[PDB]
């Protein structure tokens, strides 16, 4: 019933990513000396820094905006893969799936509590 309960919700999953080993390469902004022409197919950077600042900011309004920038993460990943057996794509995979696995619950709840809140 709870609507406010994802914010605690997605702390704590945002925890648990960065303890992921995968989550290294998109813990922060990618480093453009790195990957000089990053932004010539990447139109909007998006890293798991970047989500929990603006999450405890309190500039997201629900657990579906969070998770819109946390699967723009992933899809810059496999749009900036070289190959679909590159290593840092491996690891955006399974990050993915871990990440939604864990996040379908969060929205069902909130959707469900807001849905309860407007009967
Ligand atoms: F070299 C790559 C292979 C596959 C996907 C992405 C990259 N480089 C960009 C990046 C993203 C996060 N860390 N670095």
């Amino acid at each position: 019933y709870d609507i406010q309960a994802w914010k605690k919700q997605c702390e704590e999953l945002l925890n648990l990513i960065f303890q992921c080993e995968d989550s290294e390469p998109f813990r922060q902004p990618v480093d453009l000396l790195e990957y000089p022409d990053y932004r010539d197919i990447i139109d909007t950077p998006m890293d798991f820094a970047t989500v929990r600042e603006t999450l405890e900011a309190g500039n997201y309004e629900s657990p579906m905006e969070l998770c819109k920038d946390v699967r723009l993460i992933f899809s810059n990943s496999k749009a900036y893969t070289p190959s679909k057996r590159s290593r840092i794509y491996s690891m955006s995979l399974r990050l993915s799936a871990f990440f939604e696995e864990h996040i379908s619950s969060v929205l069902s709840d909130y959707k469900s509590a807001l849905r309860f809140h407007k009967r």
